[PDB]
RNA sequence: UGUACAUA
């Protein structure tokens, strides 16, 4: 009603407080105009008491506002002025139906709010509820986001749970992995994780290591592995690359995960790169000229000679240099052996 | 010539 009354003529009321709207908070919160009219009040108010006004009526009716389109918004900007006793009161206005908010669209931003702000005990009641639903919750359009945010901002004794998760049966990872919403789960882990809890999730990565290279999220999550795990990690990754080279540059998406190897390897990683890709079989075309004709593997090349040393590139030159205009031939040679012309001037 | 990552 003053609802209905503020949206008539807004800037018409520019003299309207919080404390003004003490009995219309539901419907103020949950109204378009409305609920920018609380956000603004509450961002320009240098007054504890005005903003504690609505408070109340906002732990009240918190169930019904923190998966509103707008009223989401307002739940979230109390966590913006508190401390413990402010962020308490509202963590339990919401903690029972927490396995439910995870899922949901709007009430998981007040999740990721909630961990983003609130102190360590508080966060750690949060992931008291989340250890219901973590696996549901890990791969849900929604739900990820909240593990993520767990991961990102609690220290990481206090997930081990979500861990355990990404270990509670023999195909969980790779299912993860391969999941779009899973995969970035396990990247957070390998991210912020300690050794003791990426060691066995990386470990589990290695099993079923070249589908999750070729899959479409698994690449992403290989790549990470590269990145953050062990030197043993990127030593096994690396000579199983080299020793399938071929296998793993000519498809889609494992085609990537060489290219992080060449950006992330050392200088002995690579050359074990150069030297599988320069070995010639007595009876066949080296596989790095293979490679300039395959519509990933040509990418994989150019990654190479971008990236490997100048005695390194020299092997690649001396071998590349006997088939040259026979690739011209090819799809897109033309441009490909344009790209490299800047090593074979 | 070849790959993702969410609210008015
Ligand atoms: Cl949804």
């Amino acid at each position: 009603d003053l609802l209905t009354r503020y949206r008539a003529n807004p800037a018409m009321m520019k003299n309207l407080k919080l404390s003004d709207i003490r009995g219309a908070l539901l419907k103020f919160a949950k109204d378009q105009v409305g609920s920018r009219f609380i956000q603004q009040e509450l961002a320009s108010s240098k007054d504890r008491f005005e903003k504690d006004s609505i408070f109340d009526e906002v732990v009240s009716n918190a169930d019904e506002l923190v998966d509103d389109i707008f009223g989401n918004y307002v739940v979230q900007k109390f966590f913006e002025y508190g401390e413990e006793r402010h962020w308490a009161r509202l963590v339990d206005a919401i903690i029972d139906r927490v396995p439910e908010y995870a899922f949901q669209m709007y009430a998981c931003r007040v999740l990721q709010k909630a961990l983003e702000k609130i102190n360590e005990p508080l966060q750690i009641k949060i992931l008291s509820q989340i250890r219901h639903v973590i696996h549901r919750c890990m791969k849900d359009q929604n739900g990820n986001h909240v593990v993520q945010k767990a991961i990102e901002k609690v220290s990481p004794q206090y997930v081990q749970f979500i861990v355990d998760t990404l270990l509670e049966s023999s195909n969980t990872i790779y299912e993860m992995s391969v999941d779009p919403y899973g995969c970035r789960v396990v990247q957070r882990c390998l991210e912020h994780c300690s050794p003791s809890q990426t060691k066995p999730v990386i470990g589990q990565i290695h099993k079923r290591f070249d589908e999750i290279a070729n899959n479409q999220y698994g690449n992403y999550v290989v790549q990470h592995v590269i990145e953050h795990g062990s030197e043993e990690d990127r030593m096994v990754i690396v000579t199983r690359v080299s020793n399938n080279l071929f296998e793993f540059a000519t498809h889609k998406y494992s085609s990537n995960v060489i290219e992080k190897c060449l950006e992330q390897g050392a200088v002995y990683h690579k050359s074990m790169i150069v030297g599988a890709a320069c070995h010639h079989q007595e009876g066949s075309v080296p596989i790095v000229v293979q490679m300039m004709k395959d519509q990933y593997a040509n990418y994989v090349v150019q990654k190479m000679f971008d990236q490997v040393t100048s005695e390194q590139r020299r092997e690649l030159i001396l071998t590349v240099r006997p088939h040259i205009p026979v690739l011209r031939q090819f799809p897109h040679g033309k441009h490909i052996l344009a790209k490299l012309e800047k090593y074979f001037q």
